[PDB]
């Protein structure tokens, strides 16, 4: 996780600034998804903790937090210290909790952000307690249980020693148990229901054996999938990430895509038949071709599988990427198109005209998952607020 | 390519700041590699243009440029406007040229950096000329020729129409041809020799047909491989990249690795045999295990592709990475180690004790050259400066 912009740095989101490639962030879609989830949960439903780790799933926590604050969302889940800093700087005053285990250095240097940590081992909890004591403060903690079987951040109560450790963790000075959680490893109802049943037993035992009061403890287990498909996993709070960005169960179409990936043509070059394109001469032109040179490569997070079948949108038509991906450049065959000029907009992910590069298309390649792609896209390219560009708006 | 730190932002490179993962950048190794190349080229050898695209190959152009300045390197090759900005801010006063085609917006907004552009088509050159004319200034340009057959940024003189366009490009008001270049698509001696032979013909034709004065033109073609293996491709100037970072032909051990990839243990959790690890339960523990939780995932540039061989270094020992990679966390089996605790340093790439994470291994696991990974490592994690002085003595 990188350094994020300082409070006074407002470069990101600006549309006029030159960018070799960029993410078009649809704030409206994000705000729609939040309200859509609210309506689903109702006014008596569980509280929402917007998960915005990895710089808001590549959408930019700096750009999205204001929407979360406006919606009165009480909780935000992040991963890095920088994400916590930005969240606070952008006006979030609710519960800020880390959704992963953190290093001692991270925990100690995150104190200024008044955030809450996640613990799943005695030694870790003891280290965090030591930090709290040395800084004469209190660190709220969520107890991660391995009820669902993720075996990542959670303590496993199937081990006798782990049960003893769990109870010991609760009594450490410097930290305060304010929540109990688990996490589902499989997006399948039967599997989730299995873990859910076990989590009810585990959380009940911890509350009882640990003598914790329910009014002081937030119980939460559900991610996007469980929130939508298994409402019995609501408990006190839900932890939706993907669905907030339109990247969850596709058939729930009410949740809209928030991000689009774009670039521009740098140059259109003319090459004779027989020529090869890119490193290692892997693609051979079967005819005199005009190739559009695009100023992004695998260092910009695009087509890191150097020889994968790929298409981009120009003039609302799908045109093929040819040759291996270079570090900073890719070539596209625009021989069938006419009037392609430098500066012409290209869509790598999203809609253009009546065409669209969909998550379904990009994931056609084995091993491809969009979540990985766009977090890296986001980290390696500037972001621009969609509605700021209104060349095609119709309000007067 | 993202926004880079502002001149007044000196967070990057600092060692004490909390980082979930980080790249250790050895300035001593970098300075050593520069001097080593100088000694190879000799006193009457070609000039060096340090290629520092992609934020200096993920090493941080903000951190390395000062070394380039002190070495007196006359030329720096970059890709993005931000890279050019940082280069100038860090004290570089030499030739600053872009090694890829750029968009009209990029070219126009790069004027303050007094850099030089790359052109391979008349239409793109006319656009750049229009920009220069509007700003009542001049834009130095390097003519990219497709002599070596990369078919990326260069104009192909085997086409009669391209030859005419090339001559027209030279006479455009607002731009001045100050260089002629090509680029080798294959790291093979014969292929390079074929390309440079054709480049000699093409460059000489352009000089003659264009009636250019040789004293104002820099001819350059060679990347790291060509520079080391094919001295016939020296010409006026060479464009070494990987070589400077210790990422070139392994046999040339005189060039030292500049970067290492590290993290720390966040928690060591106890899980019983039969348990599965990570999403989709892709790994099953076949024994009672202690797993080290590391606070980085694929959003931090770590392999997401399944692997039954991937490993990291802890206590100077290879330990296997188990389960599918999550967005922000990975798990490592430290069952065979004693006393692993939070804060313990982990090597993701580099050396630890007598152990090492080999580049060839990671390239196998990811299915791509290491640069595909470490440029992303750099964009998604903080840098911490290392100094190995030296390299040098003083005895005062
Ligand atoms: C990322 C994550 C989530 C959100 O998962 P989604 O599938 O995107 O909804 C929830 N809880 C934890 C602990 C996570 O790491
Ligand atoms: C990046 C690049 C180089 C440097 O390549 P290395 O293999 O890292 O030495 C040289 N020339 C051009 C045009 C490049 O784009
Ligand atoms: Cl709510
Ligand atoms: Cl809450
Ligand atoms: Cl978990
Ligand atoms: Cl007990
Ligand atoms: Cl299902
Ligand atoms: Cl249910
Ligand atoms: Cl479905
Ligand atoms: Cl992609
Ligand atoms: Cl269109
Ligand atoms: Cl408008
Ligand atoms: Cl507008
Ligand atoms: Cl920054
Ligand atoms: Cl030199
Ligand atoms: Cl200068
Ligand atoms: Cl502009
Ligand atoms: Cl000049
Ligand atoms: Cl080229
Ligand atoms: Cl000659
Ligand atoms: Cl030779
Ligand atoms: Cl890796
Ligand atoms: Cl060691
Ligand atoms: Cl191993
Ligand atoms: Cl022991
Ligand atoms: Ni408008």
């Amino acid at each position: 996780a990188p350094y994020l912009p300082l409070a006074s740095d407002h470069r990101n989101g600006e549309v006029q600034t030159a960018s070799n490639a960029w993410l078009e962030v649809d704030l409206g879609a994000f705000e729609h998804n939040i309200q859509t989830l609210k309506d689903r949960l109702g006014d008596k439903g569980p509280k929402i903790c917007a998960i915005m780790k990895a710089d808001a799933y590549g959408h930019g926590i700096d750009l999205l937090v204001p929407s979360v604050v406006k919606a009165g969302i009480p909780c935000i889940g992040i991963a890095s210290n920088e994400e916590a800093r930005v969240a606070r700087e952008k006006g979030f005053t609710g519960r800020l909790m880390r959704v992963r285990a953190a290093t001692p250095a991270e925990v100690e240097q995150a104190l200024p952000y008044k955030m809450e940590e996640l613990i799943g081992s005695l030694v870790s909890a003891q280290g965090i307690a030591d930090i709290a004591q040395r800084h004469h403060t209190n660190i709220p903690v969520h107890i991660a249980l391995n009820s669902a079987g993720m075996s990542r951040n959670g303590i496993d109560l199937r081990l006798a020693d782990s049960k003893e450790d769990a109870l010991a963790m609760l009594k450490l000075k410097g930290i305060t148990p304010v929540g109990i959680m688990t996490h589902f490893p499989v997006e399948e109802k039967e599997d989730v229901k299995m873990g859910l049943a076990q989590f009810k037993l585990d959380s009940q035992w911890l509350l009882e054996a640990g003598k914790l009061d329910r009014s002081k403890i937030t119980i939460h287990a559900a991610n996007s999938f469980a929130t939508l498909e298994v409402p019995d996993a609501y408990f006190d709070m839900v932890r939706p990430g993907g669905l907030l960005y339109g990247d969850s169960i596709p058939s729930y179409t009410e949740y809209k895509r928030v991000m689009a990936f774009k670039t521009q043509v740098a140059s259109v070059n003319h090459y004779p038949a027989g020529n090869t394109v890119g490193y290692d001469r892997t693609f051979t032109l079967k005819r005199d071709s005009w190739l559009a040179n695009l100023p992004l490569g695998y260092s910009d997070g695009y087509r890191r599988a150097l020889s994968n079948k790929a298409y981009v949108l120009i003039q609302g038509q799908k045109v093929p990427v040819v040759g291996k991906t270079s570090m900073n450049t890719i070539m596209v065959d625009v021989t069938d198109l006419k009037g392609v000029k430098p500066g012409d907009e290209v869509v790598l992910f999203g809609r253009q005209g009546e065409a669209e590069v969909k998550q379904a298309d990009l994931e056609e390649y084995n091993g491809a998952l969009l979540a990985d792609m766009y977090t890296i896209w986001g980290y390696t390219n500037p972001k621009k607020i969609k509605r700021s560009s209104g060349h095609h708006h119709h309000h007067h």
